[PDB]
């Protein structure tokens, strides 16, 4: 019987990078770090870095990993990673505010406003081809 | 201003072998499924699954996904998937029980007990080479 998520680990080419990106960008408490990883915090979501020397990123696929956000906050976090430089890999089509965000590796990051029922109930009134709920 | 983990969404190439896996095995509830893509969740975890019929699987890093299972649980668990002739990707060597398996397209999946909290205790015991806490 499994509960729900308990970590996310990401391979990272450069771990100070990374932490740097993930702490002082994104807001991620960082609890541990040594020398091939790191351990880190935002809200229940514990997130691992795994030093990978040589690691290119993913290739290109829509596997992604989505944080939460409140609507009130959601326009400044895309206007400040903008200024930042982050570089985007989707423009957002779907239910709820989203921001998709590339990180130091080209893991791909999404900021969303919203929840599986709210996308369930769009997806009702609005649904993709061939959709059936269960 | 992120709040904690929204949801996951990995690439699959056979999307109903992907469905069967995440709710037979793993016991997700599938809510919606349609033509390129399922909605899936786990207590609070929803999972997407996106249609990649091209899609080869990740190379070979670090990177996974860790799902928790209660101590009480974590041997039948092992036992149902290796029975089923899942493939596993790693052997144990940290902190807390843990399977380490493949899903359909190769994504590295974990089943694990203990939590952030618990690897920190053992770690601030015991720790890797260069750690130090935050
Ligand atoms: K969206
Ligand atoms: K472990
Ligand atoms: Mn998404
Ligand atoms: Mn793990």
């Amino acid at each position: 019987m499994l509960t729900g998520l308990n970590h996310l680990t990401l391979a990272v080419a450069d771990l100070p990078a990374s932490i740097a990106f993930y702490r002082d960008l994104l807001g991620f408490r960082l609890e541990a770090r040594w020398d091939q990883g790191a351990y880190l915090e935002l809200g229940s979501l514990w997130l691992c870095l795994s030093r990978e020397p040589q690691y290119g990123g993913p290739a290109a696929d829509y596997t992604h990993y989505a944080f939460g956000i409140a609507a009130a906050d959601f326009a400044r976090f895309a206007a400040q990673l903008r200024a930042h430089g982050v570089r985007e890999w989707k423009q957002n089509r779907s239910e709820g505010d989203s921001f998709y965000f590339l990180d130091p590796d080209g893991h791909r990051l999404e900021a969303h406003v919203g929840d599986l029922r709210s996308r369930l109930a769009a997806c009702r009134q609005a649904p993709y081809a061939g959709m059936r709920f269960a």
